[PDB]
């Protein structure tokens, strides 16, 4: 892109966005999942370029030339993004994370406090236990035999029976270049983050200063789930929640106005005390 930089973090080379937007803060910090790239904000980053400082961070071996790299998790992706902030010299910053890019900006939110990080945004980030389904997936990604068998059953699952033209451009092109080394790293990371702190839920209430978090999701669709979101909506005074209506697990890709309302939304919210 036009605004794609690269660093040395620590012992690692990582690229990132930053549109260098000379503005009031607070930094915009869109977030990637496990797998993929600044490439899946494009669309965002269009919406939010003009009025915001936006930066993106890619995550080791991640970019536009994926490579392997030594076994990390989301620690790593937190120091990783505070490395890249402090060099960046950005003080206030709002989180804004696709699926389990928010185990990152929780373990975020968490160690840089509610004075840098007051709220943050969490996309299609599944807020139950893994469902048998979404278990399987994580085993077939952990398995260096049926990984990419694994890919495309999550493929299937986010797409949810739509030709939608930028998310499988996403998906098909966009993430080619991963391999068994990322896509094993990923099932074992977000494996390892539901077992050792139950649900993004869990760990949300568990935040010693817990914060405006808003969940803006398009799936899953069914009931069951925008009532867990409701519950934990009516539980905590600090949570909310959007069901977006878009047709992918990629709101970011396919609804990038409405993602950004809500991303602006907080952002206003933050200027204004
Ligand atoms: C980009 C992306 C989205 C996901 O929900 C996911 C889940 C498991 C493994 C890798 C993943 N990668
Ligand atoms: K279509
Ligand atoms: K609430």
């Amino acid at each position: 892109d036009t605004y794609l930089h690269e660093t040395l973090v620590f012992d690692n080379k990582l690229s990132y966005i930053d549109n260098q937007r000379d503005t009031d803060g607070p930094a915009i910090l869109l977030l990637p999942g496990w797998c993929h790239d600044h490439r899946v904000y494009k669309y965002l980053i269009q919406e939010l370029d003009a009025d915001f400082r936006v930066i993106v961070p890619n995550w080791r071996g991640h970019g536009l030339s994926p490579s392997e790299v030594p076994d990390f998790g989301y620690q790593e992706q937190v120091k990783d993004a505070l490395e890249i902030l402090d060099q960046l010299g950005v003080e206030t910053f709002l989180p804004v994370s696709h699926s389990h890019g928010g185990w990152v900006l929780v373990e975020l939110l968490e160690q840089a406090g509610p004075e840098r990080a007051p709220r943050g945004i969490i996309m299609d980030w599944l807020m139950w236990a893994p469902k048998p389904d979404f278990a399987k997936s994580l085993t077939l990604l952990k398995d260096p035999e049926r990984w990419r068998e694994g890919t495309h059953g999550l493929f299937d699952v986010w797409l949810d029976g739509h030709d939608e033209k930028r998310v499988r451009h996403h998906l098909l092109e966009e993430m080619a270049d991963y391999g068994y080394d990322c896509w094993g790293r990923s099932g074992r990371v977000i494996e390892d983050a539901y077992g050792r702190n139950g649900s993004p839920m869990q760990m949300m209430a568990n935040l010693t200063k817990t914060r405006p978090i808003r969940h803006i999701f398009s799936q899953p669709t069914e009931p069951e789930y925008e009532k867990i979101n409701s519950d934990f909506a009516e539980q905590h005074p600090w949570f909310s929640y959007a069901k977006l209506g878009g047709p992918t697990a990629f709101p970011a890709i396919d609804v990038p106005d409405r993602a950004a309302v809500h991303i602006r939304e907080f952002a206003t919210a933050i200027r204004q005390g």
